[PDB]
């Protein structure tokens, strides 16, 4: 079976890895260029393809006609997206007779959209999953071919959850790809009244507002802990990042209760800044972070 593939990130790499094991011919892979703001810790889909002799591109707009045209000539039987970031129109999606699929890290139709890895940790979800589905004009909405559910633990952060999502993702593809290759899918439409959609995330989305409950602020620390861009606050004009934290069950919110442990009063309870860095400084424990910041007992953040 012949395939053209749209992939990036660790999921991109495992997807391609799974396609090749299961015995497909990946005729070409589309991907993206890396960006300076996003710590690139993950597998490179472009290195993967080169490694295996597959043609690889990263056009900013795959939906431009010339690209539609090169894709149509490759005669993809099936189309696979694994963690690609832009929409692929119905023109490219129609070109595959056996159809097109996407692999997505959520219990669809919950957490459609972007960065569900991170969104579920922000919202303090106790479980999540991986879904493989028909890829249609409308984002993350086509019929579900398979789904594997996995539990989020309280001590989990973005990096630990991501490796569980990838582990789950590879299994899903072992449990799915032969069936797709042979012509044997139970696809079920997604239930629209259950659906949720969460949008694009930026570093600025992890600003810490200390009027919130601590466990809310703690779940933001967890959702973008390193290698994500880190939840942050300010001391004066000084930005500083909270890399890891701990909820500790009469100081007003955003006030430094103690500086060792470095403990900030929130709206409800208190959050311990276990580790953090000031501006572009090195990472340190919280007691040291205070000293560098000039924080004292009773200091006010924004
Ligand atoms: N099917 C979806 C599955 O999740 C992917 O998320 P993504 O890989 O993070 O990619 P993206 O949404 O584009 O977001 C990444 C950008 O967003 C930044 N980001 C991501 C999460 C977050 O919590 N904060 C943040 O700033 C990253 O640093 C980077 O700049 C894709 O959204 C879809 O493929
Ligand atoms: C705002 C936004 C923008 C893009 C997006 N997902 C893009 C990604 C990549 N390309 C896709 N192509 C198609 N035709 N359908 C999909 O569901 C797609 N996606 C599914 O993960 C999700 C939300």
């Amino acid at each position: 079976m012949k395939t053209v593939v749209f992939a990036y990130h660790d999921m991109g790499c495992l997807g391609i890895e799974a396609l090749l094991a299961a015995g497909y011919e990946i005729s070409a892979i589309f991907t993206h260029t890396d960006n300076p703001g996003e710590k690139a810790f993950y597998g490179s889909v472009a290195r993967l393809a080169a490694e295996r002799g597959i043609p690889v591109y990263a056009p900013d707009n795959v939906n431009h006609p010339l690209w539609v045209e090169r894709i149509a000539q490759l005669s993809p039987d099936v189309i696979f997206s694994f963690y690609y970031r832009h929409l692929i129109y119905d023109e490219i999606l129609q070109l595959a007779p056996a159809g097109a699929f996407n692999l997505h890290g959520s219990l669809l139709p919950k957490y459609r959209g972007r960065a569900p890895l991170n969104w579920v940790l922000v919202n303090g979800e106790t479980e999540t999953g991986v879904t493989l589905h028909r890829m249609v004009k409308r984002a993350d909405a086509g019929a579900i071919v398979a789904q594997l559910r996995i539990a989020i633990a309280p001590d989990d952060i973005a990096i630990t959850l991501h490796h569980k999502l990838c582990h789950a993702a590879r299994q899903l593809l072992e449990q799915t790809l032969p069936a797709i290759k042979h012509g044997n899918i139970l696809e079920i439409a997604q239930r629209e009244n259950e659906a949720t959609c969460f949008g694009r995330r930026t570093p600025d989305d992890s600003f810490l507002e200390w009027h919130k409950p601590a466990s809310v602020l703690h779940n933001m620390v967890r959702a973008v802990a390193d290698p994500w861009p880190g939840a942050f606050s300010y001391v004066g004009n000084q930005k500083f990042t909270v890399w890891s934290s701990r909820v500790h069950p009469k100081a007003q919110p955003g006030s430094v209760i103690s500086v060792a442990p470095l403990l900030i009063a929130c709206g409800d309870g208190a959050l311990e800044i276990v580790t953090g860095q000031a501006g572009d400084g090195i990472t340190m424990q919280g007691s040291q972070l205070a000293q560098t910041l000039g924080l004292v007992q009773g200091s006010r953040l924004n």
